[PDB]
């Protein structure tokens, strides 16, 4: 009579980092890709012999840097005069280049030089995103529901679905990202009543506070704030220059001219970051960092916490706007949702925690993948087509 339907998709197209969950057996599942890990890089990587995307893209960009793409999301949809545009530029190796006012990412390709719209860009992460979930399931799928920051514009908007169609999606909708976090803690199946939600995302570059407001299952946007130069890579970077520093006070000798070994420190920075989330101190231990000398030191919980003080604190300033621009009081909001793995940070937990005097925090739901699990939810409930009985 009627044929199976194949499952729907949530994607989280993020700035740095995708995820991809599907909802069945009344449960989400994050889809792991094929090296094992819950979320993929956004990065795309041009050779002369093959184009790379996610994990293989981004091991191999301290050699590729000017083929290896990555932040297509804060191109899509915007004019190359737009200031935002302009500035950060002056931060990216790869060529973006002007085509009639709208940006183009400009790179060496199959011996060719080839330039591409930030679309095209975003369609290579999902049909990445698409592959993972077809590993999955065993069958190709063909419906998912794609997510973008409330801030967005229509012009964002429409640009984010051109690149749904272009890597073969069916696009079923483009919900807002602190909705779908929303949606993921079932926080519009509280039934009669109005509930004020306040979603805290800390990204790997940028900030964003979002207050909503649900009623019977509508999403109304209140106030967003946040802060366009603050994230996890701002943390690192006082982890480099406290590691620099020890550097020279015990060998006498300034690291930071050799790109390899400032590499080396800043990749062994990140990973003593994410041990320190959950251990009270982490060891760092790098051979031959420099002139053949051996890096094997420490980092306490509690220094890291110093080093980086003024940046945690700095997350509370948003958060006290976004009340004002609601016309809100703390006390007034009912739920507090954590997205972006920073969030895993003791620290930023306390800040917020004793902020909202001891209330306790959303955060069960890995706030990585909060966002692609909400997605997911979302397009299960869209692809129903239950017809009523008598
Ligand atoms: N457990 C964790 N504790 C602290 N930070 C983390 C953790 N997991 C992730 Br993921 N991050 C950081 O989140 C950002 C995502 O773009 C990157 O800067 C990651 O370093
Ligand atoms: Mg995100």
């Amino acid at each position: 009579g009627s044929m199976a339907k194949a499952a729907a998709i949530g994607i989280d197209l993020g700035t740095t980092y995708s995820c991809v969950g599907v909802f069945q057996h009344g449960k989400v599942e994050i889809i792991a890709n094929d090296q094992g890990n819950r979320t993929t890089p956004s990065y795309v990587a041009f050779t002369d012999t093959e184009r790379l995307i996610g994990d293989a893209a981004k091991n191999q960009v301290a050699l590729n840097p000017q083929n290896t793409v990555f932040d297509a999301k804060r191109l899509i949809g915007r004019k190359f005069g737009d200031p935002v545009v302009q500035s950060d530029m002056k931060h990216w190796p790869f060529q973006v280049i002007n085509d009639g006012d709208k940006p183009k990412v400009q790179v060496s390709y199959k011996g060719e030089t080839k330039a591409f719209y930030p679309e095209e860009i975003s369609s290579m992460v999902l049909t990445k995103m698409k592959e993972i979930a077809e590993a999955y399931l065993g069958y190709p799928v063909t419906n998912a529901v794609i997510t973008v920051p409330a801030y967005f514009n229509d012009s964002q908007r429409q640009a984010t679905k051109d690149a749904g169609v272009i890597a073969g999606l069916n696009v079923l909708r483009i919900i807002n990202e602190p909705t779908a976090a929303a949606i993921a803690y079932g926080l519009d199946r509280t039934g009669k009543g109005e509930r004020n939600v306040l979603i805290f995302d800390l990204g790997g570059g940028t900030f964003d506070v979002s207050i909503l407001t649900i009623d019977d299952g509508i999403f109304e946007v209140k106030a967003t704030a946040g802060d366009t130069h603050l994230g996890g890579e701002d943390f690192d970077n006082r982890l480099v220059n406290h590691f620099v520093e020890e550097f020279k006070r015990k060998h006498k000798k300034d690291i930071s001219q050799n790109k390899r070994a400032v590499r080396r420190l800043r990749t062994a920075c990140e990973r003593a970051k994410r041990t320190l989330s959950s251990s009270t101190q982490a060891s760092l231990e790098i051979d031959s960092l420099f002139e053949g000398i051996d890096f094997y030191t420490s980092i306490t919980r509690a220094r890291f916490e110093e080093l980086c003080s003024d940046l945690f604190r700095s997350t509370l300033e948003p958060v006290e706007k976004a009340l004002r621009d609601a016309k809100l009081d703390k006390a007034q909001i009912h739920d507090l949702v954590l997205v972006g793995g920073s969030t895993r940070i003791p620290k930023v937990q306390k800040l917020l925690q004793d902020f909202f005097n001891g209330r306790d925090l959303n955060k069960s739901i890995n706030p990585d993948e909060a966002v692609a699990y909400g997605a997911a939810v979302q397009a299960a409930i869209l692809i129903k087509s239950t017809r009523a009985a008598a």
